[PDB]
């Protein structure tokens, strides 16, 4: 049997370099390559890695340069490639399906010929849209492809409470489901505080101005955009994401997250991938969990369903049955 | 400034000695220091661990035989000292309360000559008991003062349910509260998993004998006497949970945690120590949450500060007031 | 593929329970089982494992007693049944052969039908034996055998020279080799101390009484017996080591170590087990580095190889050969 | 007393977010503070940070923009800010000194105003150069100043001979002294592998072509320029090295290690800053080894001095005495 765990990014800009990075802290593989049409890039990037791994405190990880038959004997490959909205460009990651679907089909067509069985972790840009094409237009286990979605926006929401009320983010529980994207939201239904409700927190510390549930979800939107705006890009907060999917993969954890995949006919919606509620374990996707949402909520998954199909119908990528 | 972190642990038995590898697992201090009556145990497992901080991959952490002049610069002060509950014996915590209570004034009298700022995390038994004769007999700042209490139930009740339905037990949120003891309680009003009810779990596995809820909680509480019987004793889910508070203190989480210090009038009880929904933080519990409990459940938590309160009556310990 | 990696552990008393939790804090396994001849103390164990697995800062690592079936899909067995030296006891593991030598011909009789795939690390005293026996009473690939030996013995040369000169004991260079027992010696000639001798540090920090290297060889020697005589048994340092060659297996890190397996004509010694630097990675120990020692240090060599040679013989094990 | 620990971080660019992201990683700080003349820019690292840190496997880790006031309590200080050599420039980071001299000065000029108790990682180019700027123009306790200098060539050093031979990079000792910079050398006299002579491995793998020494020390100079023509810079080395000393530091470890610091006679070198090995603890350098170097060994410390203290000259930073 095989002791050694190889995960290879494809993208080796500000993102994938991020995700192998974190990665390589968390010691989460044997073996990190890097692919991208720049391989000068991957080379660097996985050379100034190879320093890194070889302090007292790492395993000895081995980074390089490689190709698509380093994809043959993948645990797991997580994709980055492509450009993303820049700095002053319109908030909308939408406009990049019709250029991202095409390298998506471009970089899947690649990985296919090597292998069915490495877990694929999306985060091309738009994620629903690059993670709908992916599942749709190869034969590939479906359990096996998974967008990390809205755990981002979920880690987003956890740190604007956290910051507000002086709390752990680990104590704000429930989801940011639907887009990646302009149609994200918050399902409060399924949401918490450490065992209470969260309008309670206001209580709880004496405030006067009472939270905007509106507020919360426009600002964990808004602020992906004011990143990318000062900072130039983001990379940390999805690199961690991919780390906690890839922890949920490889110690066959069962964890329930909000993730990206194709619905089939939760909340009436089929043929787009949203984040809802979902299993994740050392085989990928076991099964959705439909939560019961409330009117409103059950609005904006709809509402964001219509968003993400339209930006794929608007890229040429077909509706797809069974 | 000191960037040096000390942990004193009093008692360098199974519970001790469990509670000081698992720091120096996850690095959690500098140096670690080993206060027993029995000093040749306190030395061999400071000796044992002291060849475990020799590996490549440990910080070199120093373990050392020590007294309580030790004390003068803990960060954290782990109290351990004192039997347990033996296979075969009576299952119930609250006779170890004439004993313990004893050994726990003995040992606060010589950490209070030498501190006033250390974090103190009470484990000895009887949990609640011991914690409120350290809080009650002594003048110490009562933020500075925590019992593990039902952070350990809590942990149980996840591993139930996790292992019932095969989800993370991350997942499944809220908490044990009352006495680490028979009148520990499932708050289920606080409960959920992965932001839905934990009772829709059957539905969404299609199970048709139905969860009980008395189950649960008389498992969650029988548990630990079924392991003292089998292994003789028990500590690593309870060294679990001393790092686990360690760290809401050495990174000033703001987490609102299970656990056990001298109420203060929530749910109508004072003078008696029970885990409640409390904040820790660097300098240790802010503040309570007092949670809403249905009428079962705060009848539950009156049992639990009858039962607790007429064991600190038991074994000569005092009503104290403000 | 597969994702997870399975460890099990045999002997779930101070030295398995202690390898089995050192493997859950550093997440090196998704499932780890326990088998005991005591299934009750398996039991006990694994589910107060179970419990400090359902921490929000563990992963979901599945611990339960198990059976040989366990060993099926096991990536990595750790053997460390059968009984110790007790305090007040003649201080020689050797004196284990006759029933240890047996237990292991059981314990191995039974892995073999389940297995021909799993990295085997020994830890059952006496060590080069029960190594010995594993390794040549079984057809087995030889590579996935390995005896953890004097990489124990190393840590205890570091931290006395750590503790004697306040220095980091990771910058302590060179191996204990021979046997794990009173046949141990330090290879001086493969020494050093952060890129210098060690007999510089008495000039470096000015001290007027030398270093005695036979005081350095025979305190790591004698600190064992003190530990077992003080603490009853032990069990942190010996969890780390196995921890530590568990890294080098599962991050293929071709790491040159310390470890016990049958020589095959190193020093002019074969068909015994002892400790000579070796290397570690994915597929076992895939070679021996025999380094050039001084007359003295291959005297020592030899009269280990003698002394294990000679207890081998004393509990009825057969000379092999090819 | 203070459980907090807070870690400033000055210069939030490619270098200081790939510190501050693994700072954050291995949880080495409570609070980490980001500093730059570009505010945009350290909020929106900060920000991107701030969602990582709310992940169910993170501490409460509190990113945030900040200003010269948070050096008051900063148990550390990362001092990133200034330009790199760019692609395609003159291999040459002494280019460097007379633009970042005043730059450091600058910096080092705020912190002073705020703390005297801060220990002061150095990171900025010409990294002797930025060394000595701040350890000689402001009264400041100067074992509270260390620059990574050669640890991040010694790490380049260890990877070579890794990949080379197929070995774990920890199993390479020895040194990188001098400059970080083209003056960096190989102290060959206090190498070896695994307990024995690194020019032995030919014989042990049975190479034909034969190591040479002058082609490692290239390399490892050389590569860090092709990385950054490559990749357009570096930052994920230097971010481990950072991390190496601040766990020397916040472990008291007494590691020996090559770091840049103003010399005090060693070689007949003074008032200059180069790499030699220095012990790093909770106080910071405590002092130096001046291990025998060879006759050409020590050539190369006295060109590193000379090229070095030429920089400064050029850059019209002062001789300074005692
Ligand atoms: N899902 C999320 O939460 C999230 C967060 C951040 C960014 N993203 C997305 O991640 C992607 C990468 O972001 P970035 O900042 O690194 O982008 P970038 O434009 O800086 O880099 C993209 C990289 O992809 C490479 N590439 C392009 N086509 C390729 C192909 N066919 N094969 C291989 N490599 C190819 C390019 O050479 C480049 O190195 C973007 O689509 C971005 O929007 C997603
Ligand atoms: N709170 C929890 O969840 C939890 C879980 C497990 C155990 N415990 C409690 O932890 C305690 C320790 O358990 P154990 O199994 O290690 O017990 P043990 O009886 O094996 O060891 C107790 C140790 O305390 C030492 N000691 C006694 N009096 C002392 C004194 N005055 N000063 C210093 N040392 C003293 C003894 O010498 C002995 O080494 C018990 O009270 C047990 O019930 C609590
Ligand atoms: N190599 C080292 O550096 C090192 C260090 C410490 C201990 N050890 C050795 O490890 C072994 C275990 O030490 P311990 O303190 O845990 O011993 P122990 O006597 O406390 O426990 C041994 C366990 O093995 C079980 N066992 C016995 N025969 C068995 C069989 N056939 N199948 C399954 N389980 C069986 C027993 O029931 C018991 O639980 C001893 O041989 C000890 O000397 C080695
Ligand atoms: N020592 C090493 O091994 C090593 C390795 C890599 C880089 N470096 C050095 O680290 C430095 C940073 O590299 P980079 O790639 O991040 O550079 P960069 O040019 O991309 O960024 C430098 C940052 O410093 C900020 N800055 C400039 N002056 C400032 C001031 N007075 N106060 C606060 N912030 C200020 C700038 O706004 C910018 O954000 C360079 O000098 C580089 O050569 C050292």
């Amino acid at each position: 049997m095989n002791n050694r765990r190889k995960i290879v990014v494809i993208g080796a800009s500000n993102v994938g370099s991020a995700v192998a990075n974190k990665i390589a802290d968390f010691q989460l593989a044997t073996e990190v390559v890097l692919i991208d049409l720049n391989e000068d890039k991957a080379w660097g990037e996985a050379k100034d890695s190879s320093h890194a791994t070889s302090c007292i405190y790492s395993t000895n990880i081995k980074f390089h340069l490689g190709d698509y038959e380093d994809c043959k004997d993948a645990n797991i490959i997580v994709i980055t490639a492509g450009p993303s909205i820049r700095p002053g460009e319109t908030p909308d990651r939408l406009k990049l399906a019709g250029t991202n679907a095409k390298i998506m089909s471009s970089v899947m067509g690649e990985i296919v010929k090597r292998t069915k069985e490495a877990m694929i972790i999306m985060i091309t840009n738009p994620l629903d849209v690059a993670t709908y094409v992916v599942s749709t237009q190869f034969d590939y286990p479906r359990n096996l492809i998974l967008g990390t979605g809205t755990m981002l926006e979920t880690y987003r929401f956890r740190r604007i409470l956290a910051d507000k009320y002086q709390v752990d983010p680990k104590n704000i529980n429930g989801y940011v489901l639907g887009e990646h994207g302009n149609a994200a939201f918050v399902a409060w239904s399924t949401t918490g505080c450490a065992g209470f409700p969260i309008d309670d927190l206001d209580e709880y510390f004496h405030r006067t101005e009472k939270l905007s549930h509106e507020a919360v979800e426009q600002e964990l939107v808004q602020v992906a955009y004011d990143v990318i705006n000062k900072k130039g890009f983001t990379n940390t907060g999805i690199a961690m994401a991919a780390c906690r999917f890839i922890k949920s993969v490889l110690y066959d954890e069962h964890t329930i997250l909000p993730c990206s995949a194709v619905l089939e006919g939760e909340y009436g919606i089929k043929d787009v991938a949203l984040s809802i509620p979902r299993m994740v374990c050392a085989d990928g996707i076991m099964r959705s969990f439909e939560v019961h949402l409330t009117d409103d909520e059950l609005e904006k998954m709809h509402k964001a369903a219509q968003s993400v199909r339209s930006a794929l119908d608007g890229a040429g990528i077909k509706h797809h049955h069974h």
